């Protein structure tokens, strides 16, 4: 479910500007927007970190996601891919 | 499947930009070069981006013609962008 991007894709994109915020708190707000499973999306946190574009720390109480080097690149392109596919549905609706 | 972060449709959409006019099966083998798939995987995807809006299909200079549509062309940038940053950043 959802095209173009897959999961990876997603959580990367939203990561970006929201770098500290709880891995939890990361997930129910990519799931507001692209529903998809906690399974689906802690694959995704294991892979992007494995591939070395997000890193996770346990800081103030929590495990919180920061961005990394390489991911901070990727996630703006990204970002921008999404974020113009939201406004193409938006404005499509029709 | 194969690739990361970009699902097939997303692949074919960005490489049909502005290879616009190009042959189907040329698409295939042009795409199939940075990011191998099958052609199972290369024709669903092809039979998806037509089916909802982004490309469409017609027969022009005794060939099977892809192009795209205005929504298609817009997205095609973005998409093309983001994979570009990616083989940069592999």
């Amino acid at each position: 479910s959802t095209p173009f991007f897959y999961p990876e894709a997603i959580v990367l994109a939203y990561l970006y500007d929201n770098e500290g915020i709880a891995t939890y708190d990361l997930y129910k707000k990519v799931n507001a927007e692209f529903p998809m499973s906690t399974a689906t999306f802690y694959d995704a946190k294991k892979f992007l970190i494995q591939e070395g574009f997000v890193k996770e720390r346990q800081e103030r109480g929590e495990k919180r996601l920061y961005l990394t080097e390489k991911g901070k690149l990727f996630a703006i392109s990204l970002k921008t891919a999404i974020e113009t596919y939201k406004q193409i549905k938006k404005r499509h609706h029709h």
